[PDB]
């Protein structure tokens, strides 16, 4: 019995060893996966939101020199 | 030896795995915190995305009218 018995357990132990082993290392995979996704994203994300920033400022400054042009179309026609 | 060969394997075992258990269960729960704080940057971003976009419609807007309102007083002029 005891001998048996023991070799029952061991081989419980091991059966569970690898199902754990291998199950962790899927799931770290994962959570790994998409932080490392999650992370581009992010970083994407940066470099699209400084684009716009500079899209905005050019767009703004043509604004600003068409101010100029009206203002003075506008004292122009007076004439 | 060989009850004591097992007793020893087995016992070994049973605490390796108690010990991966309990590793894993911080990691993994560190590991769900990293994701939810990033998923929730992104989120952010996006509404500050957002919001940049809305300001820079309402300029776009704002430069057509000029353009549109400037192509009349250079006409008013052509004749």
């Amino acid at each position: 019995c005891e001998v048996d018995a023991l070799k029952g357990t061991n081989e419980s132990l091991e059966r569970q060893m690898r199902e754990m082993e291998e199950n962790f290392a899927v799931e770290a995979a994962n959570y790994q996966d998409t932080i490392g996704r999650l992370q581009d994203e992010i970083q994407n994300m940066k470099e699209e939101m400084a684009r716009h920033l500079r899209e905005y400022q050019d767009l703004l400054n043509v604004k600003m020199a068409l101010d100029i042009e009206i203002a003075t179309y506008r004292k122009l026609l007076e004439g």
